[PDB]
């Protein structure tokens, strides 16, 4: 059916940058809802950002101004770019896509910032 793979990962400094991507198998990003999601240990999923199949791109407020979410038609691929990264975005990160009614998951990547002067 529809399998969905993030890459990116691993120890960055905090104040640093790093990228992620999800890659899409049976299904084009363009013609659904992408969303990207965290999970820090011990807490509830939270959302990071989203795109809609015309564009909408949408941020949470801990990340606004920092992130960047982008997709490219011809790849069948969306990315992640992390700027001016803080220990606090450390979790593991989660690629998702609505189609219709269903619903599918990647498996995650872990993203560790080291705290400010670490060292």
């Amino acid at each position: 059916q529809v399998q969905l793979q993030e890459s990116g990962g691993g120890l960055v400094q905090a104040g640093g940058s790093l990228r992620l991507s999800c890659a899409a198998s049976g299904s084009r990003f363009s013609s659904n809802t992408m969303t990207w999601y965290r999970q820090a240990p011990g807490k509830q999923r939270e959302w990071v950002a989203t795109m809609r199949s015309i564009g909408t791109t949408r941020y949470a407020s801990s990340v606004e101004g920092r992130f960047t979410l982008s997709r490219d038609n011809a790849k069948n691929t969306v990315y992640l770019q992390m700027n001016s990264l803080k220990p606090e975005d450390t979790a593991v990160y989660y690629c998702n896509l609505r189609r219709g009614g269903g619903i599918y998951w990647g498996q995650g990547t872990q993203v560790t910032v080291s705290s400010h002067h670490h060292h």
